[PDB]
């Protein structure tokens, strides 16, 4: 179950692009300290930071590799590599925020 995997991960996602292209892009992409940082495309900037406790994993109905991050003002959508790294990063996601929650 979830405790065949930790509560952090260094790793990549593909994060869904919106507007006129709609296309998947791959980002760097860490957990660690009930945090999901997403880096840019652009290195050297500052990487979004999501606070795991207010954001809510809902894993795709279909495919078993995309998954969607609801936080407070977005929806981010994501893609993992295949089925079983999907179950690695919502694993994590996941015992990132119990984790979290805990010590809250
Ligand atoms: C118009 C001139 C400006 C320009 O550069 O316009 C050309 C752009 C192509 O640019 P892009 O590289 O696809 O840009 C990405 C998308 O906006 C994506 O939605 C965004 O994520 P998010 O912000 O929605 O999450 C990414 O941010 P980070 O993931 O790096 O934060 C951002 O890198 O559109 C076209 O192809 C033209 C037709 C639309």
């Amino acid at each position: 179950g979830n405790k065949e995997y930790g509560s952090e991960k260094k790793g990549f996602l593909l994060k869904k692009s919106d507007g006129i292209r709609k296309v998947w892009q791959r980002r760097k992409c860490a957990v660690k300290n009930g945090i999901l940082t997403i880096s840019h495309a652009t290195s050297n900037r500052q990487p979004a930071k999501l606070n795991l406790l207010t954001c809510q994993v809902k894993p795709n109905a279909e495919d078993k590799k995309s998954f969607d991050l609801i936080s407070h003002n977005r929806t981010y959508h994501f893609q993992a590599e295949d089925e079983q790294d999907y179950i690695a990063w919502i694993s994590v996601l996941t015992n990132s925020k119990e984790e979290a929650l805990t010590m809250a």
